[PDB]
């Protein structure tokens, strides 16, 4: 029930934008970073991540290729897709895999829905996502008990220019294609 | 009989108020964050730990519900004291709990302690013989290290409008 | 085949110092923390690393005993050189030794080397030809990356009182020799 749910929810908007807020809280408490960004996400395989403070960072599904690049290090990585898993929170809701919400145990209260890992260096997730399909928040805890938390918020359904969606390194950035 | 000295020493002094340094250390030696705050304990059960720099959290306990609140996300989460362990230098501190002590292998060095687990790498905790707290440090399997230096309404926690709780209660 | 290519190129510049940048990301592509500084580094046994920013942070080796240092908190942690592991890319860097280096599959394509350990997730370093280290990362099992690029690396030999630390008045040294 709880997973059929979630998965049901997370496919009523499969092209949205939003804004986000990061939170990453040790397991005393003590806040290890902050930050905030926006998000762009068309299904299927297409998304662009991007963290605009304190520090940028840009992470790219063009469809076949995913990247992620640092400003300031002036590096990218390009991967192929096909090979990236739903590892992250985030990961999970671009791809809405029936494959990956089977190899979790998923508890539902309300909107808000929680996933252990049903083997293993995660501990659970969690997804916060209205009946109607907006997606409130998310958060990703480790077995050390650090925690990565996200609210979202100007969440609207929209299809935007594919050209959000494509990335070529900047003049000057080294490349490590692991293609 | 260290994990017994340590004990004792931390008996000696079961309601306090004490400002922090913290920073946060990688086994390469790369500051991964550095901040500051206050703290106050009542044992039993009562405390209000405060992160004041560079970003705010709270985390009190009321002696029945332990509260984490992060004003940037506007998310608090509440759940029993009951359920608690001693999983960080703090809360081992605040609960100063038999129980949890016997957990641990502790070597002791003046008043510098060392505690191993015996099922994280590592706890540190520094206390004088009068019971005073000067800092304690948390160290993980990847050698990432957490250290911090010390130098009645208190105890209770209404989640503010607008923050949204996960209450796990 | 690859580590000993890697080894060969790492032997070509025993004293060097270089400037750096430092990124640490998570799997979901967050920065955690980035910083910069600089570097010194003479085999064998003895090297000054230094973090300027975001905070300052002091590692030395000065042969015999290895010191971790930060002024915010007041304190520095000793121990013997002799103990330590080459357990991060930079420490494996100073040490180049073949028994570290043999406790690692290592992967060649051109100047970047990908090493796995036999028993963290991966290291990563870049070397070229020359002996000129460009990069290095290490990923843990939670996909988190800590990239280091070297900018300005120049193969000198500075005075030996790089290599030696002597704690602060008022910082308490945590002495575990």
């Amino acid at each position: 029930d709880a997973s059929t749910d979630l998965q049901n929810r997370l496919s009523k908007v499969n092209s949205f934008h939003a804004s986000f807020s990061q939170a990453v809280t040790s397991s005393d408490g003590a806040v290890v970073q902050e930050g905030e960004g926006e998000l762009w996400v068309k299904r299927p395989n297409l998304f662009n991540w991007h963290m605009t403070s304190p520090d940028e960072s840009v992470l790219i599904s063009d469809g076949e290729t995913l990247w992620f690049y640092n400003p300031f290090v002036e590096q990218a990585t390009a991967t192929w897709l096909k090979n990236a898993t739903g590892n992250t929170p985030f990961m999970l809701i671009t791809r809405n895999n029936p494959d990956d919400w089977k190899q979790y145990n998923v508890k539902q209260k309300g909107d808000d829905f929680e996933l252990t890992p049903k083997s293993a260096n995660l501990k659970q997730f969690a997804i916060s996502v209205t009946p109607s399909g907006t997606i409130k928040s998310f958060t990703a805890v480790e077995q050390d008990g650090q925690r990565s938390a996200y609210t979202l918020k100007s969440q609207q359904s929209s299809v935007v220019d594919a050209s959000k969606f494509t990335f070529t390194p900047p003049k000057g950035v080294t490349l490590d294609d692991q293609r």
